[PDB]
């Protein structure tokens, strides 16, 4: 019998939005597009008119949005977050965006009286479904306590990291890492192609291995069965990298091999492949 | 007791023979340093003078050498293998090699009478040590049944590809994922520390996800503890990865990111770390 | 005797600005360190204690400051830009910037009765010394005919590419294949100098040859001579090869080689050459 | 008068041995696929059956071939180099291959008892018809200097760069730089293109500036023009590439952007470009 309102219903947000209706819980509902939030409220969501309809009537809002022109406009804009949040009442960003957004977005909210937490979260639309989410957590402490049985509905473990930005920095740090293992094992998958090796054959040696792990085991066999369903969309892997290379540049670490990532993933959107999901990369390596 | 040669008694061949030993075979073993054949000698292996004696001896003989010139030059050097393989006996080269290389080899062994099989592994100095290591053999399938018994104190899981430098693409394409994880792993851990993470939070986050793996768990925390103990050395690591991408270019594949890996552990070796672990490439991003 | 203002006196603002004195104009200057006023001011040159000041008492004022931050700085903060324009004054913005923010600050600017125009530039120190400049003009075409007499002054070769932004976009185009060069150039005679072979051999080869050029011929003189005096800093190599990158992003154009570039001389500014010349990136090949 | 041998008729060997041909010369010939010989044959040119009667009979040799495994065979092969040289007769050898190549087929040379001299050149398709090469010969001097009334008529620059190798590895750096550069000035125009810039203008400005060269300024309008005959073809850029990186790797150097660019001419040779000109890597940049 908590309430909690909730923004943005993409492939992400939807099954989030679905684990807090599935709870128990009584939540308030907002998408731009207005199609995925018809699709909760026959759940059992109430369907808010804007963002500040939500904020302005939830006790805690989460959001998952694209990006940062999302957040900020979905913040700032007209009848945004701005607009409705205020007394205490808590908005909490869990979309991937650069610290610099995200701080900027929590003391607009906090100016209006709200309280800001950043919660960017660890694993895709199977770990969404499922409510085994790693969640970020930074910012406002008696927010993120306060969150908590929403967290926990929505992931497995749960973690706080100080000030505001260090969730974004934590995200885009790990990120990288798997932006940059999916360009090199769909390289290694590529070459072993053309090198006359069976992509089974190449699984099984890694699976067997120190490098084995269940994104290379999942993707692996979709990549083989060429099905590139989005679970998490090209285009938003590559914004990640993105915004990992600005954090780089910011603190003053090279990122050679990173840098290489995002723009072999900039090659992929301009292919057509933004939309699909990330280990559509591979498309462009075969080809 | 069952024969067998082995050849090349580095971090990898020190320890695999010793296993050989181990469970009773009788041994007779060769390294260009001869300070490395002492240890052995002492558990009862035979020293020979040259890889020559070793296979003019042994049914089967292994061998486990830095790279390709290596292999090549204990091959088709003065004394080498090809002087004393003939009547059927058995080469079997684990050394991490580019196709070309075995397949070159082979057909030198084949050409004097001898039986040929390359079994490259994955898997570092504790697998090694501990005998489960991955074999991935490519070659000779009777050669491949003979060395068996050897193979199974050596490792855990046995296959076999098809012909002759199968097993190399195979390696190679492995190891070159691998290099390019180490590689990114290790310039998100120093991305995180300037940015003010600390070093066991990031690890925690990913031990926890869908890229969680026993090397970043291992390798994290030595560069945790900023201790580089040489496993799989970076001099090697990088010898790999120039395979790997000659790979590429010889079956029209662009690896942008694999060469740039490869120019990183470049830099690593420039920087005086080539006879570390290859977790030392993180040194250079710090 | 025709009066112009001028704000940011670096290594460029300093050498256009002592060129417009030297041709007779009346000239007010500003920079945030006011020491750099100095010279200039006993030229001739009238401080003035605010860009506000500047563009108050002025019908044309160039600007030549270091980045986009800088750029937004000086326009819209306190005592800025926007306070001091106004009736038909025009802002002329030379600075190195991102076509999106000389368009945010033109609008700005424009909604302000003031009129805008951004015109970058290409050529180093010398060539500002000596007026041979080439200018990238685009936006308010009556501005430009206006600001020409302080354009010929300035450089050689003067040019309108359209509209607010076209400039910069054309700034940044061309600065990106310089990085990229420089950084070839560069691994090159420190491939060649492990090697063993001299490097100034190379250098001859070169010079003899289909790729030769006044960059390399200079460049190449003065890594021999170990003389890195800033022409064009590092720092501010790094900042155009980070806006090309981000050009690329948002025009869907993979920047595998120039990214590379980027990273490089972040690593060159992690190393502690930033405030040295572009060049300096030698110095990370070797030693 | 001078009688000189010829092995190796392609873009660069056949207008290479005509300037031979049409100083009067007398000159023997051989190539792998002998039609390329016929222009020769009817210009007074003498036909051999094997690079071994070439050798034989000609008391100085040149050959152009196109990589290190071509060189060799025809040195080792049967009917080769080395099974017709001798009592002093002289092979320069001026294709583009690695050091350890050019000092091996040197050594075996040397030890049938004749002379060798590498001397890869700068210069492409039309400075080869022209007479007007770059030539960085490197090895036995007394063979320099018997050879040099050929490479006048080769050439226009002769130089002698020490022992066999050093040569080889002049032409390596340079041509990587060359490589690299072509890279970079491609994804410029391809950025620009994006941006809504016309590429005449791009051309314009670049050669107006620091960057200026014969290379940009001829390549640019061809790719303006879409025309991509083959003058160096893009097949023997890449293996240029291929072998400079592993010069680096020899010798202790890193070579980041150069090794992108490496890839980035494989990609070129994948997208079937391998056998028109180098420039046609621009092709890869936009679809
Ligand atoms: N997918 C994953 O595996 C995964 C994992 C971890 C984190 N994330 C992060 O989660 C966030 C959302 O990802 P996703 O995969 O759910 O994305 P998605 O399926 O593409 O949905 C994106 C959401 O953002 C909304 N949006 C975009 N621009 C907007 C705007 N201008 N105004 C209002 N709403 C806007 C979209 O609304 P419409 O429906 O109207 O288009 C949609 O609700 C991203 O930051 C992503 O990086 C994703
Ligand atoms: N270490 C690992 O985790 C790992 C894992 C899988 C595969 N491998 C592969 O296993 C092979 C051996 O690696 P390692 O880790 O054991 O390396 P190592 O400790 O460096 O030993 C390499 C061996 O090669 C020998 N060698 C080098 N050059 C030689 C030459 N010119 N002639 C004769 N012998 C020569 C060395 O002889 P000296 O003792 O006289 O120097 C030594 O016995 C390599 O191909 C490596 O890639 C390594
Ligand atoms: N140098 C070249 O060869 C070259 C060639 C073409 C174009 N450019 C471009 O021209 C522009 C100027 O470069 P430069 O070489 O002259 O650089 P510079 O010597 O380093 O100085 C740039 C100027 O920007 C000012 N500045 C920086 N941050 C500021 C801020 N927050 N508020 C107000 N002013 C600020 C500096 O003021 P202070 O004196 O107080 O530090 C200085 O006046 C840059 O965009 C550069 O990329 C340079
Ligand atoms: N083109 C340029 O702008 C340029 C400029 C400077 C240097 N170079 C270098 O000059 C050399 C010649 O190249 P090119 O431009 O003239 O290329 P090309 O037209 O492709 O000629 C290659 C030559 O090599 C021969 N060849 C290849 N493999 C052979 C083999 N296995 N056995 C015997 N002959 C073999 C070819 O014989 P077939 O006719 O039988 O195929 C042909 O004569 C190359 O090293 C190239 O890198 C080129």
């Amino acid at each position: 019998s908590q309430k909690f309102g909730f923004i943005g219903l993409g492939i992400m947000g939807s099954a989030m939005a679905k684990n807090l209706v599935k709870a128990g819980c009584s939540v308030t509902i907002w998408n731009r597009s207005p199609e995925k939030a018809e699709e909760l409220a026959a759940l059992g969501a109430e369907r808010a008119a804007t963002p500040c309809e939500v904020v302005e009537s939830c006790p805690v809002t989460f959001a998952m949005l694209a990006d940062p022109a999302a957040a900020e406009e979905v913040c700032f804009g007209k009848h945004g977050v701005l607009e409705g949040i205020g007394e205490g009442r808590g908005y909490v960003d869990m979309s991937t965006v650069d610290p610099a957004t995200s701080q900027r977005i929590g003391v607009a909210v906090v100016a209006k009286g709200g309280r800001f937490l950043e919660a960017p979260v660890s694993g895709s639309k199977k770990p969404a479904e499922d409510g085994t989410l790693i969640i970020l957590a930074a910012g406002d402490r008696n927010l993120y306590d306060e969150a908590m049985p929403g967290f926990e509905k929505m992931g497995k473990k749960i973690i706080h990291l100080g000030d505001v930005g260090k969730g974004a920095e934590m995200k885009l740090v790990v990120n990288m890492v798997m932006g940059g293992m999916m360009a090199c094992f769909c390289e290694g998958l590529a070459l072993g192609e053309k090198a006359g090796l069976a992509t089974d054959a190449i699984l099984d040696v890694i699976g067997a291995g120190a490098m084995a792990n269940p994104m290379f085991a999942l993707k692996g066999g979709l990549i083989r069965d060429r099905n590139f369903a989005p679970a998490f969309p090209l285009k938003h892997m590559q914004k990640d990298l993105r915004l990992a290379v600005a954090l780089g540049d910011r603190v003053g670490q090279p990122l050679v091999a990173s840098a290489a990532a995002n723009e072999l993933f900039k090659g992929a959107r301009a292919a057509g492949f933004g939309d699909e999901d990330f280990s559509a990369i591979f498309k462009t390596y075969e080809r």
